[PDB]
């Protein structure tokens, strides 16, 4: 029975940015058309230049953020070009049936498939490859995961009948990576994903990542690729982790409104220091910036954040508020008449 | 001062099934009588036939689910037959006092004990053995844990004054196991739990399980022992983990109503993708099936799920709903006029 | 523009105790003055006498609990005596701007600094050292973390317009430690923190602690240093973990009211068995004791609790309530006419 709704093609953009969309809409349901192209390729994952045999949707880790509204249909063309070596598919945690779509989307290199799913559940959700068996974790931890956001048609709210609107949105995809090492402790390089598999599975089995990164590599969102904001902006930070828990924290800020389980039918929590993304989910936090400067956005296992790759920066422009915080006295020598025992 | 209430003897059944019970009841408080028999025995825990020196309540991992109502008294006869080698006891996280009952239930082989506890707290709760000291984790991770559900007398509700009723209930007990390996990496076999202890404690200390299983073994709830349901049924899935965190996910479904901390005085969250069972607790999720077919129920550390044992299946009978999801175009060769870069 | 409020100097006390404070207050905003003195020193961390090159605020692990009210200003003098070897600073997760204060408080040995932050966010919050880069996790897991509580001016409430008042408060700081071992498996000793660093970082990278302790060492809060309470007392248990998740559980009790994300603008959950402290946060639980005796307070990874150090005790005085729990029959030989198969 043909579905007779307007169609809208969406052009995806690379994370941490997000394709243009409306928060609140008075448009009715549409068939929102997306295309995802699998790309297997070697990628650089840390500041020392370590390479890795990655598998991606659309060439990025994470895959791009898709944004639709409650009641939309999402029609995804998944493409597996013949330059790839492996079968792939896609499972939407936002979707109902057929293992999230995985059981309807298995494609060999040289094939494509078209899946439609109704966006009946609001929130942010993981999508990921899941070919079957041990290939499920391996494809996911090789990079084949992203997220989709299903907004209410009226946009976000605080769970107490007040509208919330963001000025800016970023998508932070966190990736646990399992890179083999040689006898001397150095990371091993491989010429294909298949050649990396046996050694990689051994590291995966011990459940300790070698790298934990945002946007696919250590330092991806620091330096010149810091995330911009301004004092007074309400920023939505979507965070996903398809395989492993995370505990996001904005250093020098808070989560004003946080959906840590990521589902907008639930009221957000207020004023959090650190929140929790259960592996296999996306969550989201709003924050209104009150102070200029550098903020570091981390998982608050600080070992993961500083030593395994999992730090991003915000650079925030505006005027410093000395009422909220001030340096009363700059560093100075301890007074000779001081005690301090 | 004798407690003068009606007595009701309950016959426990092996997980993942649950003894017969009422959801809502107009019966008053009763003394609900249960018997648990400790059994130490070698068990098979994975598809390659690895054996393990297990310690169980009632012969199963997990121990059986007990179901009572708020205000009932629970009178448990714990039996430690003389064929066992170790002292045992029981701690109910549902109970108040004496380390959950552990300090009143320590029995040598050849002894039994009778504990009564008042069911003053609603929810699903872990029970486990806890003899003292290092024996506490060892007995628990050897299999000596289960759960108890304390229903409100009016049954479940959504926290907004609406009754929730399940058509079916399953109890998923998740077990982290620590099996020693020899120099060549093969799992070691032992002739008794005591002989396994020193090598097992060394694996336990590194906090990385070798196996993570549902119902006591990899593949326990797949194949012919898949969990049955039908389209339209509201299914309650109780999940426990006595020692280690888990992140349950129903692949192709959702948690319609989830008590991830497991306590029915709290409103459930709605529409979750993945939830979180903190080690040392039970949680519960309701889901109304909307689509037929195979569903995989996992912890969403997919390495744990696919490679360490932690996958169950549901087989759901009914009619496919092409409005919720459809394969618009089956796999086909990528059109020659396609781009895709 | 000078801040013209009354000043109040607070004398900090060593955990698990808490400096004197008011729950509800009709005092207006004050400038609450605290001093923290960094101390680098070797400390004993387990029952076998293992030593560790620790770095502390005020000589303790955790650092002391600070208590203020919403709207207060907190003026902290941080002192780094010249006997220390390292630069240090402080990041308050309660504060807004400048990386929580870290970017305004970096002091060399021989220096002090004065930071003021406005207590605009209610809850319990972590504070920790964070000098930069890999020094951030290393200073934190070396012991440089504590917590601050920002009470509402009206004190705590249940989120449903009812006042909650504690009779007693304890602060449980949980510390993950990473102690190197030699070839034979024995813990290594070092003459300075700098000398320990390279070997310690290698252990940190594998993300598995060697020790998980409350109040700085295994057994700190057992034996003669058990935590006292009485039947009928409402006890607030503040729990922090600056780097790694925890799952607190009071064995033989419950969490009557739990703020597991730790922020008093959110209603607490009721009747929990086990709660979850996300690494990089503090949470809090109220419990009214109903039974006398020993209670064990653990993280409910029981391996961590029994074998890595993470057990505390409460010793509770009062009268046993046989309605809540009773030993119906003491241990006895299994009756000869029993079955039990
Ligand atoms: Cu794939
Ligand atoms: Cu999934
Ligand atoms: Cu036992
Ligand atoms: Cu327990
Ligand atoms: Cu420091
Ligand atoms: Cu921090």
């Amino acid at each position: 029975d043909d579905l007779k709704l307007p169609r809208q093609r969406v052009d995806l953009v690379a994370p941490p940015f997000v394709h243009v969309h409306e928060q609140a809409t008075k448009q009715g349901p549409k068939i929102m058309e997306f295309k995802l192209v699998v790309q297997e390729k070697k990628m650089v994952i840390d500041e020392k230049g370590t390479t890795f045999q990655a598998m991606t949707f659309n060439g990025s880790m994470p895959g791009p953020l898709m944004v639709v509204h409650e009641g939309d249909y999402v029609e995804v063309t998944l493409v597996n070009p013949a330059t790839n070596t492996m079968p792939h598919n896609i499972d939407f945690h936002s979707a109902t049936g057929a293992l999230g779509g995985g059981a309807l989307t298995l494609i060999n290199p040289g094939e494509q498939v078209v899946l439609r799913w109704k966006a009946t559940r609001t929130g942010v959700f993981v999508y990921h490859c899941a070919p079957g068996g041990p290939m499920i974790p391996w494809h996911v931890v090789s990079g084949m995961n992203g997220a989709v956001m299903v907004l209410p048609r009226d946009g976000l709210n605080d769970g107490h009948g007040h509208s919330l609107r963001y000025d800016r949105i970023y998508y932070i995809g966190e990736q646990d990576l399992y890179v083999p090492r040689d006898e001397k402790g150095n990371f091993k390089s491989y010429d294909s994903p298949g050649e990396a598999y046996s050694d990689t599975e051994e590291v995966m089995r011990k459940l300790t990542p070698t790298h934990v990164v945002f946007n696919g590599k250590a330092g991806a969102l620091t330096g010149k690729n810091a995330l911009n904001a301004n004092v007074g902006e309400n920023v939505l930070i979507v965070h996903s982790q398809a395989n492993r828990d995370s505990r996001p924290h904005l250093i020098g800020g808070h989560g004003d409104y946080v959906w840590e389980t990521g589902k907008f039918s639930n009221a957000p929590e207020t004023g959090l220091e650190t929140w929790f993304i259960r592996g296999g989910s996306a969550g989201a936090a709003l924050y209104k910036f009150l102070q200029p400067g550098i903020y570091a956005y981390v998982t608050h296992n600080l070992i993961e954040a500083a030593n395994l790759g999992a730090t991003a920066h915000f650079k925030v422009e505006g005027k410093w508020n000395d009422d909220l915080m001030t340096q009363v006295k700059a560093p100075a020598d301890i007074p000779t008449g001081s005690t301090n025992e």
